[PDB]
C-alpha cells in the first residue's frame, strides 16, 4: 500500500538519472524533462508509475515538443536501442507513411489515441529496467559428471591412503596423490579422440552424456594433473628432507619439468599469439610424459595399457589414404559480423547427407590444428560445398584477419553426423531453430526446397506443369521454420539464405503454402510505438524493410511456445528442436498433451 | 603317324561300346549300328576318325533309317543329354518347321549338306568324350593361409619343446601339446565372429583374404583340438605311469569328457537329424570349456583374454532392441528344384540398398540357428522383402520339407553388404555373373530397370511422353547382362524374372535398347543338329521356346571373354565381375588393354 510507495520512492542528478535508465537519445532527454523544472520529488515518479488514456496522453505529450520533429525523433528512436541498422534513404518514406496514416494536423492526441488502439495501450510501458544454490541444482540435475569425477579421485585417495597409514604423515599422502595422478595421466587422453567421439555423437549416449564441453572437462583435469603434481612432488621433498636428518628423483625431475613446459606452453596466451606451430609442437611432448612415467612409478603401465593402447588404434586409423583428401579452395568471401564464406570445391566422390559435417585444416594458418564445420551447402549442389565460420575464438579470428588482406591448400575429412532420413520420411516435420548451431538448418531447408522443386515437372510440348506425388525421397507436405535464438548479430548469410528461399517458394504459395517462417528475437523493443512505422512499411513494399522478408521479424518469447502448440496439419505431424534442454523440454512437456510424435531436445 | 593310329585302335561288346560312348538312346544305338555287321575291326574307326563333305553324308546316313521317323528322332534327341525340358505339344510344330525347312522330300543328302552350310560343317563331332602339385601352387599362389597356421603351431611346439628338453622324452611333448591348445582353443573363437565379419567383409581386406570359407576352417582347428587333446592326454598319462613306478588330473578328465561330447554331439550326422536343438544345446558347452581350463593351465587366461573379451564384446551388443526385429511372413511359393521363395513383410523403417543380405531365423525349424540371405527384393518395393534360397543343405532342406506339406515368426537383422552406388555412378557398368550368389544381381537389375521406367514422363494432359536425363539417382545408359554359370538348374526364380525384365524393357528397345542378356551354360550341346530345329523355333514366336525370351540360350566359353573384350559405349564404361579369381584374372587381364576402369574380381 502506501509503504510500497514509500519503498518506491527510497528505491529512487538529471544526467545520472538518463544514465541510470537505460540510455539509447534526444527521445530520453525529452521524456526526463517532461517527466517541470527539474527535481527530486516523488510526485513525478508517482504520476508516471500510475486508466490507459493517461498513458495515452503523456506519450502523445512525449513524442511532440510543442509535427515534422516526429521524423528527427522517428530516426532517433532508430538509431536508439532498437537496433534497427536501417538506412536513411528510406527514413523519409517511412516518415512520410506515418505521417500520412496519423495526421489525417499531426498534433491531435485523440488521433493518436484511436491510431495505437487501431493495433497495445493496456502494455502501457516506457522503460525496459526494474524502475548459485538452484543454479546449480538445475544444472546438475542432468549432468551428474563432475561428482563423479570427484567421487573417483576421493575414493582412489582414501584407498591409498588405507594402504600407506603406517608410514607417518608424509609418504601416505605421496602414495595416494600418485594413484590419482595414474588415474588422471590415464583417462585425460581417452577423453579426447576426435574419431570415435562422431561414432557416439550419432547415439542416444551422447543424448543424455553432453559430449561438446569435452575440450573444457580436458582442461580441467589437465590443471588438477598440474595441481597434484605439485602437490606429489612437495610431499616427496619434504619426505626426503625428514630423511636427510638413483633414477626416481631425476626422472620425476624430468617429468615435472615436462609438465611445466605443457602447462606453460598450452595456456590461452601462447594461442591467443599465431604461434600455433608452438603450441602443437610444444604439446606432443604428452608421449615423453609417458615414456617418462612408465618406468619412473612401479605400476603406470597396468593404468597406461587400455586406454594407451586404444587412444594409439584411434591415432593409427587416420592416414591420408584412409580419411584426408585434397581440396581446393575456389572462392572465399568475407560476410559482416566478421563470418568468413568458404566455396571449396567438390570431390567427385562425396556423397553426404543434409547437415553433416568436416573438419577443416588450413596449413597457412594452422599446420596441425583440425576444427569441425557444418555444411551450408545442400547435398544437391554438385559443383561446391560451402562452409560457414564464424569468428567466436582465436583460429577462425585468424583466418578472418588473414582473408582480410585465392588458391590454398584444405584437407577435409568425410561426412560424419545424424541421418536425416527421419526428417523427410514423415508429415509435416516442423523444424524449430535454437542454439549457435543452426548451420546444419540451412542445408534442411535448402535440401527441401531443391527436393519440393524437382517435382515440379513441367511438359515442353504444351507447357502444363503437373506436380507429382511423393517419390521414394520425402513424404512432407508442408514445413514450418522458427527461429528462436539471442539475435541476428552475426547470422547474416543464414538470415540471407532464408529469405531467399521464402521468396523463391512465395511464387507458389497462392495454391498452397510450402515453407513458413517465425522470426524471432525475444530482446528486441511494447514500449515505444516505432512498429508503428513499419506497420505501413510492410504492406507498403510487400516485405520488412529490416529484412527484405515475407516475415517481420514478430518477437516474443512464450507466445511462440504457445504458438507451437497451436500449430494446420498435413498429415502425422512431428516436432523436432535443437537447443538447451530447458526450453527444448518446456516445448515437449506442452506437446505430449497434444499427441504428437516428437523427438524434441534432438540435439 | 601309323604309330599314332595303332595306339588309337590300342585305345579301343556292342552294349558295353554304347555304354562307353557316352550314352543318353535309339540316336546311339542307330549310329552305333551304322558304325556293318557289328566287329571290332578298327576299318571303322579310323574312317569315322578321319572334308567336311564325308562327315555330313555320315550324319545325314545316321539321321535316316532308309522322313517322318525324324521327329520321332528329334524327340529322342530333345529326352537325350541335351537337357531340352520342353513339352511335346510343342515338338509337333518343330519338327514341321524342320520339315518345311529342309525337305523344300527329306531324304536329299545335298539339302542338308546346304542346310548345314546355311549356318558348322568344319566342326564335325559325333561325340563329347575322349574317343596334384599343380593345383596345389595354383590354389595357394593366393591363399597362404594354411601353411602359416601351420608354421605358428610347428614355432609354438619348438619354443615349448626347447624349454622343457631337459626332461625326459615325455613331457617336452606335454608342453607343446599343451602350448598348441592354448593358441588354438585361444583363436578358434575369434575365428567366429558373425557381426565384425559383416564389417570386415566390405572393405579390402576380404579382398585379398578368403572369408566365405571360416566355417570349415574353424571346424578344422576344432579338429586338431581334438586330435591333440587326445595326445596330450596320452603323453600326461604315460608319465604318470612311469611315475608309478589333487585337481589337475580330475579338471583334465572334465575336460576331456567336455571336448568328446562337443566332437560327437556336432558331428555332420546329428545335424543330419532334425534335432538342431540337441547340436545347439551342446555346443553352447565352449563356455564351461574355458571355465575349466581357466583353472586348469597355468597360464591359459593370458591367451584367453583378447579373444575372450573381444568375443564376449561381440555377443554382447546383440539384443533384441539393437538389431533384431519382428517380422511376419506374408507369403511362401515353393519353386521346382527345392529353391524356396519368401515374401516376408517390410517394416516401416527398413532403408536398404540393393543387393544387400540378411540373416533369417524361423523358430519352428531351429530355435537358435542363423543363416545368411540375400535380398532378391528391389528397394524400391514398398509392400514386401523377397528372400530366394536354394536347398543346398540341411536347414535349407528342412525349410523345403516342412513347407512342402502361412503366418510364422521370423526375425531379420538390418542390411549389410557393399555400397552399390558406384553402379549407378557410373557410365555403362556392365555386370558379369558368375558363382552361386547370383541373387543380388537380381535386386540390382530390378533396381535400374524400376530407376530407369521412374524418368519414363508422360503429361497427362496432351499424351505426350518424354525422357528426362539423369537425376541425382544414376549416371548409367546401358547395362550388359552376362551370366556364365554352371547351369539353370535351380535358378529358374532368377531366369523367370531377367526375363520378365527383359521383356518389360524389350517395349522400349526399337529407339534405344536399354538391357542386354548374354546367357551362356559351357555345358550344353556342336555336335549334334538340334540347333536346327531351334533356329526357326527362335524367329517363328520372337522367343526362345526353352525360355520364352528374346535371348535363345547361346554356349561358348571363350568367345564370351572375347565378346566382353569386344563389349558399343554409352560412356565412361566400366566392367564388374563376381566369381572365382581364375575368370576374373583372366577378363580383366583381356580388359586392361582396352583403357577400361574395371574393378574386376568385385565380389
Ligand atoms: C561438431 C561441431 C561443429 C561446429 N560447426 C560449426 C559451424 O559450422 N559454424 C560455426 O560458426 N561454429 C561451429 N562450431 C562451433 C565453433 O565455432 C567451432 O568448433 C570452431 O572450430 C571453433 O574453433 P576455434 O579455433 O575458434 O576454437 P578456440 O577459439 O580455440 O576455442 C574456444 C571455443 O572453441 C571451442 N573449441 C576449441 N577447440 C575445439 C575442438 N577441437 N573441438 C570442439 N570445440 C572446440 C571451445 O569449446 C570454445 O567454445 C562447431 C562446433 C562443433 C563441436
Ligand atoms: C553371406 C552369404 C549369403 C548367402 N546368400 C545366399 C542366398 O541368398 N541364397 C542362397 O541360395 N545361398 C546363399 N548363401 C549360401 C548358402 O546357401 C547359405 O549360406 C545358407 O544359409 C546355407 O545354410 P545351410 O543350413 O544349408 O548350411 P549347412 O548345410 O549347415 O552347411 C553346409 C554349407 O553351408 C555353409 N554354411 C553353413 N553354416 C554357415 C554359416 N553360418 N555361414 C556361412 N556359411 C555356412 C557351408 O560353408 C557349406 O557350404 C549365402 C552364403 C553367405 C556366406
Ligand atoms: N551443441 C549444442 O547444441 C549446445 C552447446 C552448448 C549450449 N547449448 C545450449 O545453448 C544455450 C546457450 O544459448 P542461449 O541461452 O542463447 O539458448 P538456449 O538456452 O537454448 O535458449 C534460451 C533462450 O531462448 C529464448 N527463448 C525463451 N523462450 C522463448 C520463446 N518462447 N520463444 C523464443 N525464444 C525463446 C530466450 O531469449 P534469446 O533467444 O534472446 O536467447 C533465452 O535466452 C545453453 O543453455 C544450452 O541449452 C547447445
Ligand atoms: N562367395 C563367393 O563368391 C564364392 C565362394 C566360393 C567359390 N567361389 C567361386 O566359385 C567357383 C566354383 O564354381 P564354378 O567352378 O562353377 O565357377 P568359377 O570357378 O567361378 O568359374 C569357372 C566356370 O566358368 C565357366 N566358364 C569358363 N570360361 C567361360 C567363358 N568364356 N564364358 C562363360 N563361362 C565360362 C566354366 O563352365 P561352367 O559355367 O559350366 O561352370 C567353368 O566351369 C570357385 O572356383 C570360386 O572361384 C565363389
Ligand atoms: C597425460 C598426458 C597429457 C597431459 C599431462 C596434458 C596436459 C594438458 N592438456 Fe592435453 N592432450 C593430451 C594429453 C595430455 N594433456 C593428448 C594425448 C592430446 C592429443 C589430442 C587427443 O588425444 O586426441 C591432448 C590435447 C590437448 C588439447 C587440444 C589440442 C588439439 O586439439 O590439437 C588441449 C587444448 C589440451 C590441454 C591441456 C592442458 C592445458 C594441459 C596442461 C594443464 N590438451
Ligand atoms: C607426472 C606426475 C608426477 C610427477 C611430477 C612426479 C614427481 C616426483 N616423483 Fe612421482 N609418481 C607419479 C607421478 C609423478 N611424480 C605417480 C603417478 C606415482 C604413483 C606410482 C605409480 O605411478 O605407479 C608416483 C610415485 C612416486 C614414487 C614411488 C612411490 C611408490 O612407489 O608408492 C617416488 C619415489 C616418486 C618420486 C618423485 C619425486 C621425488 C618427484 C619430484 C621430483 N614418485
Ligand atoms: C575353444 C572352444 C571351442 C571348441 C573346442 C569347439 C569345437 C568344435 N567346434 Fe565350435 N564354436 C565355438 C568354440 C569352440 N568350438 C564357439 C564359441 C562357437 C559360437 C559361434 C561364435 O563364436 O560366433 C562355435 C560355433 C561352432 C559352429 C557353428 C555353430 C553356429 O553357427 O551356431 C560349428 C559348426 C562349430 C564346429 C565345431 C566342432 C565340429 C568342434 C569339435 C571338433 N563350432
Ligand atoms: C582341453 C584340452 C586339454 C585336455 C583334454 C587336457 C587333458 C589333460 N591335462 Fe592338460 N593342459 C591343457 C589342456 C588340456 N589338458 C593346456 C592348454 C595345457 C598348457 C598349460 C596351460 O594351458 O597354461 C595343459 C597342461 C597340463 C598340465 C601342466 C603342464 C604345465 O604346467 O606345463 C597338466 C598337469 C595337465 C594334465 C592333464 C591331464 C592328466 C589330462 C588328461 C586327463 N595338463
Ligand atoms: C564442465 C563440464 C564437464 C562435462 C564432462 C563431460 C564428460 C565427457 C565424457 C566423454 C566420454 C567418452
Ligand atoms: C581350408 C580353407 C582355409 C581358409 C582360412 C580362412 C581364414 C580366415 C581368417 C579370418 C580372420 C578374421
Ligand atoms: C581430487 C580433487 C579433484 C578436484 C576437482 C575440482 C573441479 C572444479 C571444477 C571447477
Ligand atoms: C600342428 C599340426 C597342424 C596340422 C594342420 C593340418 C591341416 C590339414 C588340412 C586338411
Ligand atoms: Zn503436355
Amino acid at each position: 500500500w502506501l509503504r510500497w510507495v514509500t519503498q518506491q520512492f527510497k528505491t529512487i542528478e538529471i544526467s545520472l538519472q538518463e544514465f541510470k535508465a537505460a540510455l539509447h537519445s534526444f527521445f530520453a532527454e525529452r521524456f526526463f524533462a517532461l517527466f517541470r523544472s527539474g527535481t527530486i520529488t516523488l510526485q513525478e515518479l508517482q504520476e508516471a508509475l500510475t486508466s490507459p488514456m493517461d498513458k495515452l496522453k503523456f506519450l502523445f505529450q512525449v513524442y511532440d515538443i510543442d509535427d515534422p520533429d516526429e521524423l528527427r525523433t522517428v530516426l532517433q528512436s532508430c538509431l536508439r536501442e532498437s537496433a534497427i541498422s536501417l538506412p536513411d534513404e528510406k527514413l523519409d518514406q517511412l516518415t512520410l507513411a506515418l505521417f500520412e496514416s496519423a495526421d489525417a494536423g499531426a498534433i491531435t492526441f485523440e488521433e493518436l489515441r484511436d491510431e495505437l488502439q487501431r493495433f497495445v495501450m493496456e502494455n502501457l510501458t516506457i522503460s525496459a529496467a526494474h524502475w548459485t544454490r538452484a543454479y546449480w541444482h538445475n544444472h546438475r540435475s542432468q549432468l551428474f559428471c563432475l561428482a563423479t569425477y570427484a567421487g573417483l579421485h576421493v575414493l582412489l585417495f582414501g584407498l591409498a591412503a588405507s594402504a600407506h597409514r603406517d608410514l607417518g604423515a608424509s609418504v601416505m599422502v605421496a602414495k595416494g596423490c600418485g594413484q590419482c595422478l595414474n588415474f588422471d595421466c590415464s583417462f585425460i587422453a581417452v577423453l579426447m579422440l576426435r574419431r570415435c567421439l562422431t561414432w557416439l555423437r550419432a547415439t542416444w549416449l551422447a543424448q543424455v552424456l553432453p559430449l561438446d564441453q569435452n575440450i573444457q572437462f580436458h582442461q580441467l583435469m589437465g590443471y588438477v594433473v598440474v595441481g597434484l603434481s605439485l602437490v606429489h612432488t612437495v610431499a616427496h621433498t619434504v619426505n626426503f628432507v625428514l630423511q636427510a636428518q638413483g633414477s626416481a628423483s631425476p626422472t620425476g625431475v624430468a617429468l615435472l619439468l615436462l609438465l611445466l613446459l605443457m602447462f606453460i606452453c598450452s595456456s590461452s596466451c601462447i594461442r591467443r599469439s599465431g604461434h600455433f606451430e608452438v603450441f602443437y609442437w610444444t604439446h606432443l611432448s604428452y608421449l615423453l610424459v609417458w615414456l617418462l612415467l612408465i618406468f619412473h612409478g612401479p605400476n603406470f603401465w597396468k593404468w597406461l595399457l587400455v586406454p594407451g593402447i586404444l587412444f594409439f588404434l584411434e591415432k593409427a586409423i587416420g592416414l591420408a589414404v584412409s580419411r584426408m583428401a585434397a581440396v581446393c579452395i575456389m572462392e572465399v568471401n568475407l560476410l559482416p559480423s566478421k563470418v568468413t564464406h568458404l566455396l571449396i570445391k567438390r570431390p567427385p566422390f562425396f556423397h553426404y547427407r543434409p547437415g553433416d559435417y568436416l573438419y577443416l585444416n588450413i596449413p597457412t594458418i594452422a599446420r596441425y590444428e583440425w576444427h569441425p564445420f557444418t555444411i551450408s551447402s545442400a547435398p544437391e549442389q554438385k559443383d561446391t560445398i560451402w562452409l560457414h565460420i564464424r569468428s567466436q575464438g582465436q583460429w577462425t579470428n585468424r583466418l578472418y584477419e588473414s582473408f582480410k588482406a585465392c588458391n590454398i591448400k584444405c584437407y577435409i575429412d568425410g561426412p560424419y553426423g545424424t541421418p536425416t532420413r527421419r526428417i523427410f520420411a514423415s508429415e509435416h516435420a516442423v523444424l524449430i531453430g535454437a542454439g549457435i548451431g543452426i548451420t546444419p538448418f540451412a542445408s534442411i531447408l535448402q535440401s527441401i526446397m531443391y527436393r519440393h522443386q524437382k517435382r515440379k515437372h513441367t511438359c515442353p510440348s504444351c507447357q502444363h506443369s503437373w506436380i507429382e506425388g511423393v517419390q521414394d525421397n520425402m513424404k512432407l507436405h508442408k514445413v514450418d521454420f522458427i527461429w528462436i535464438n539471442r539475435d541476428q548479430r552475426s547470422f547474416e548469410w543464414f538470415v540471407s539464405l532464408l529469405t531467399k528461399l521464402e521468396m523463391d517458394q512465395a511464387e507458389e504459395a497462392q495454391y498452397g503454402r510450402f515453407l513458413e517462417l517465425h522470426m524471432y528475437m525475444t530482446s528486441a523493443l511494447k514500449a515505444i510505438g516505432l512498429q508503428m512505422a513499419l506497420d505501413l512499411l510492410a504492406n507498403k513494399e510487400k516485405k520488412d524493410s529490416i529484412t527484405g522478408l515475407q516475415t517481420r521479424t514478430q518477437p516474443g518469447r512464450p507466445d511462440w511456445s504457445k504458438v507451437f502448440q497451436k500449430v494446420e496439419k498435413k498429415g502425422k505431424v512431428q516436432v523436432f528442436f535443437c537447443g538447451s534442454p530447458a526450453l527444448a523440454k518446456v516445448l515437449k512437456g506442452h506437446c505430449e498433451k497434444f499427441g504428437f510424435r516428437f523427438f524434441q531436445e534432438n540435439f
